């Protein structure tokens, strides 16, 4: 079968000389059994117990009958011949068979049978597997930017790529299995080892013999009173046959020497326990294939004697970067289109979105969309993006969230012109892609992740000098100081957002030059005091400073300099008190004041009639002024975990108001006049000292009973008309 | 086994004369080890120890029993016989195994086995390639498999032919072998045919043994020596055949220098000139199965050459792309044109050539594709795009473009990817490049053959130009258009653009100017300027529009406008006017002067109020103050009567005035975001509005009167 692969040359040359030496053993052997004589003649005059050798001649007579020569020839036969002439033809036959049993032993012995059959099926359909042929086939400014040279790869069948990932476990268990064992290497060397040394043994006493095979022998068999002679003389026909015989098989045994001394010294010199792989990584340049440990070294090395090949088109398919390109074509496969297609979702914003969440990398089906608008790949391992990422027209926000992802010209210049949105997130600076600074069209940008340095600080982004279209920008990074080059590119930022997330910021008078802003967020930035920059910012409108441990803001009068300012978010604070220099801002629109130590409202709150948000819950309230009704322009409001007792009758004077929570207050009775509000649309009740609903609640034209919050047990009060009516409502 | 076409004719003539051979010696040597023996008779008068040889006739008696006979023969065998009488059939089995063991030593030689075994193995499989029947018949359809078949084919071959060519081990055991046949040959013609006159019937044997027999010489009879010798001469004959035929196969091997193969008939036949002769040890495989059979080399070129591999890869492409799937993926452009978009193939499918219908052809990162002459059978295309598509032409398709190509779209990431035939061209109207350019002391030389574009008209320069290139400069002087996107690079001109007086329309966006250049002004002729993201704080310079006599449509949106300079009323001619995304805040009555105006957008600006001016734009056509602090419309917004579409989304407006039922021509409005409470009931007045055109809440459409959704609905449907 395949077992040809196992042997060497030097193995198969004592292969054949193991089978010529049988072969003239048996010719030997049947020469010997059915042939071999002696012709004895007695010597009639007897020198020192030796023969003497010394009208037409006559014959001389013995007087013996046949069988008295036959009797004399076995005899001598027996006796006086040299056993090495006798049992030459034996002794070869028996080493000639232990010499096979020596070379085929392991072969046959299950132990390492097992080992050697497993070892030649594997690497013979690692021969066959058509990913070997592909993983051949394949063979500063811009470098340092991150840009991949261009790639391309085609397409395996799922079939094929499933035979190839089972072919990859199954060798590596295989590996597993055998690399452990290490006898197919021992028994290999004692083979060896006992056909050097019974070689050395029938080379010595071979030679050393094979000078008794005389053609002429003289016997002296002591036997007078059977044939009446002392001595004979005898032939011995085929002595001058097994001499010959004799001289071939002993130089077919020093060949045989000569051939397994050659192997002790490739076995020996070698020390072929690991095998390196230094040249095919060497040439064709994959690097990640690890050397083998013992026991599978020594059967490589045999394969490499057979035929170099089979070492490549093994290595190969014991890499790792192989393993991870097969990983690449099996996921291409694994992702349908429609499976992708239903995996999409919808974002805030209301656009498709795909996140990739803990995959080996970016599935190039997704590519195959057109209708993508959000991609977000989360914790995927150095993935690189193809080309093929043009056909995304739709291609909107791009979420790196632990992927430091590497890019090619032709896409990096599609993102280059359609990418507006970036979502960076990242535990240090190697995993934030350093091409993003090429992207001339991005707009908003989320950096999240610590990039404040130790005597570099602030130096990986200094490219945002370059995105010049840049307008939002949030940063999430525990600065300790407004980095310099954010700075100079607020020139032309719109809107800011940085979050410290309770760690300590120092403005120190550097926000001035961002004249175009117009919303600013400094959430958690610890800063305990408002600064006076802010109010330097002639184009706000939206200022939030959430959980910057605030007590006192009395500071809002400079608020008086923004003549745009609408929202106001001052929640999440330790704010005791509302200050009434507030009721200056006659523009705002939306205030927010929630989770405050804030105790009371004052009057002059109520001076901002074009108030239309009012967000006081988790607050010390107590009670509300009547000048509520002054705000007609109210539509929402939040009391929620308040200590408010009875509300005043004035409050729904503001007929437009569309909502409001009354959660977690004393309130022991709901004023009957909530009928009067017909744009309430979403009122909650749960959390009060309530026992019965107002019927006048029920009468709201577009409240429904989903959108009433309020326990059951106070539901329960209302009038069965009230309840089927909101039933009804909701249930279309 | 399949060696048997690695064998030429006179290795199985060898094999068999080898077989024969082996024949004769066994019957030679059971005949010697049953029956070869020796008859000798004592010879009684000796004359210098020879016989001498000199009332019925009587027996002679000797006086000797049988044993001394036996005893004599085998002394007079062993010694007086000569040893080729006796081991010429050992001699003979020995030469017949050692002759064996030349001819097939490469066979189970592993280091030659293997190459001789994987050769075997690739040659069958691509004469029994699929795909070489259909070349060779060709000298069309076929399965996809079988075309991924025959490419792993040929990747096969090329691994197959980098492996074996430094080999050169087989070539020198097969020479080996047949030098050592021959010497041996030599030898063993030369020992026989010398001794073989020693076998002899009788022979006579001085042996000396008196004290054992008694005679001196003796006269022996040797019964097999008459067929020895027949079958020494039948085996020398034999010997002199095999000398022959492995002289013959020396000379054979020593003639033709088989390290080398020419193959240049079937090229020079089948019209396969990409076939380089094959190196050492590769010519003699092919030597070899050309003694066995020519056709497996020459189905083996097919797949050793490089044409048919395009030939191969074009199929599977064509295969891949059928005619009606073609036509499916064909779309219809911005442009009112009929387009093909193709991205990431091999090469240009050869099927596109057919849809005559086709108009635009766009090459999206096809890598080396060669233009084909059948590109005259489409005479309807008009533009060819090259995303990244250094594509080479030839002389009858570029000859063909020369006289029906009017706009050309190229993006290149490098400049060599820009083809240096595109100047080449003469009938070309439109070219657009994208991709940056720049280089340091050779800057702009790839674009020096823009010069010999004598028809251009239209062009469009997204290229990172951080200055104005000089062969523009040059080349401007029969120009109509020109669009220039520096992508946020700023643009340095001074004074290099006053040249191009034959402009109509020029458009700079996003260089960065931060300032209107007077060069402009000396643009004449020039009839719509945009300034599109130029960081433009102020646009005074807009004075010395006075000049320009024919200027009709004016953009500077997306600056950081912060006023509109009055002296815009100095430009009647003004026809429409887009200022958005600016910080301007306030609208001067000047601006009302233009009453030639049609189209007026101040979306996203710091505006808070609409003046009542507005009604003297009587011309007005569609106005947008979108995302602005316009508290509530003016009713002289109605005087200008053609209005047929206002943008009025986020905004703070209260209520809409009861005059927009006035303006009939106002077939949509955008309310969306705003303040809004209740629509009037004029809405139900317009003519040709319908709820396409009406951008407002289905909440707010409630309030419409029944009878006005009757009729929304109505002209929704048809």
């Amino acid at each position: 079968p395949a077992y040809r692969i196992l042997k060497p040359w030097w193995d198969v040359f004592t292969d054949y000389i193991s089978i010529v030496m049988l072969m003239i053993a048996v010719f030997g052997g049947t020469l010997q059994v059915t042939q071999d004589k002696m012709i004895c003649l007695p010597c009639k005059w007897v020198t020192k117990d030796s023969c003497n050798d010394s009208t037409g001649p006559t014959g001389i007579k013995y007087d013996l009958d046949r069988h008295q020569y036959n009797y004399v020839d076995a005899v001598c036969y027996e006796n006086r011949l040299h056993w090495f002439a006798k049992y030459f033809p034996y002794l070869v036959l028996l080493h000639t068979l232990i010499f096979l049993a020596c070379s085929n032993f392991w072969f046959k012995f299950p132990r390492t049978s097992s080992k050697l059959e497993h070892f030649v099926s594997i690497l013979l359909k690692c021969f066959d597997s058509p990913w070997t042929t592909r993983a051949l086939s394949e063979t500063k400014s811009r470098i340092e930017q991150g840009i991949v040279d261009r790639s391309e790869t085609g397409v395996l069948d799922k079939k094929e790529g499933e035979q190839a990932k089972a072919l990859f476990e199954k060798v590596k268990k295989f590996r597993t299995h055998v690399e452990e064992g290490d006898i197919v290497y021992r028994l290999y060397m004692r083979q060896t080892i006992i056909k050097v040394i019974k070689f050395a043994l029938i080379i010595c006493y071979t030679v050393y013999y094979v000078h008794n095979i005389k053609f002429d022998v003289d016997c002296t068999v002591d036997i007078e009173s059977l044939t009446g002679y002392r001595t004979y003389r005898c032939a011995h026909p085929l002595a001058t046959l097994f001499k010959i015989l004799a001289s071939f098989y002993i130089s077919l045994v020093i060949f045989y020497g000569l051939i397994c001394m050659y192997t002790l010294w490739w076995m020996l010199r070698r020390s072929l326990k690991k095998y390196s792989f230094e040249s095919i990584r060497e040439e064709s340049s994959y690097s990640d294939i690890p050397d083998v440990k013992n026991d599978f070294a020594f059967m490589l090395h045999l394969i490499d004697q057979y035929d170099p090949l089979y070492s490549k088109r093994f290595a190969v398919f014991l890499s790792e970067v192989s393993e991870n390109k097969l990983r690449q074509l099996n996921l291409n496969n694994e992702w349908t289109l429609d499976k992708l297609r239903q995996r999409l979702t919808k974002n805030a914003q209301d656009k498709l979105e795909l996140h990739l969440f803990m995959l080996s990398g970016i599935p190039d089906t997704v590519f195959d969309l057109v209708e993508l608008e959000v991609l977000k790949l989360e914790l995927i391992p150095d993935v690189t993006i193809p080309p093929s990422i043009a056909q995304l027209t739709g291609l909107k926000e791009l979420w790196l969230y632990h992927t430091a992802a590497k890019i090619e010209a032709p896409a990096l210049a599609f993102l280059r012109e359609n990418l507006r949105a970036l979502h960076i997130k990242f535990t240090d600076i190697k995993e934030i892609p350093l091409w993003i600074y090429s992207l001339k069209t991005l707009e908003e940008l989320h950096l999240t992740g610590n990039l404040s340095a130790e005597n570099n600080r602030y130096i990986v982004i200094d490219g945002l000098r370059e995105l010049k279209r840049l307008k939002v920008l949030r940063l999430k990074s525990n600065l300790s100081k407004l980095p310099q080059v954010v700075t100079d590119v607020g020139v032309h930022l719109q809107k800011l957002s940085i979050n410290n997330e309770g760690t300590k910021l120092i403005v120190l008078n550097s926000l001035k030059k961002m004249v175009n802003l117009t919303e600013l967020e400094l959430i958690r930035c610890d800063l305990e005091r408002i600064p006076h920059s802010i109010f330097s910012l002639h184009n706000l409108q939206e200022i939030d400073l959430k959980d910057n441990n605030l007590k006192t803001i009395e500071e809002i009068i400079s608020f008086q300099h923004l003549h745009r300012l609408t929202c106001l978010k001052l929640w999440y604070n330790h704010i005791a008190y509302i200050p009434i220099q507030i009721g200056n801002l006659t523009n705002l629109e939306r205030l927010y004041l929630n989770r405050n130590k804030i105790e009371k409202i004052p009057t002059q709150l109520f001076y901002c009639r074009k108030l239309r948000y009012l967000d006081l819950s988790h607050n010390n309230l107590t009670f509300l002024p009547a000048d509520i009704g002054l705000l007609q322009n109210l539509q929402n409001l939040a009391v929620t975990a308040n200590r408010i007792e009875a509300l005043p009758p004035e409050l729904f004077q503001c007929r437009k108001l569309r909502a409001l929570h009354l959660g977690n207050n004393v309130l022991q009775s709901l004023p009957s006049r909530v009928g009067e509000l017909t744009n309430l649309t979403q009122i909650e009740l749960r959390g009060n000292r309530l026992e019965c609903l107002p019927v006048e609640l029920g009468e709201c034209p577009l409240l429904k009973r989903s959108g009433l919050v309020v326990e059951e047990d106070l539901f329960s009060t209302l009038p069965p008309e009230v309840k089927e009516r909101l039933w009804r409502a909701d249930k279309e």
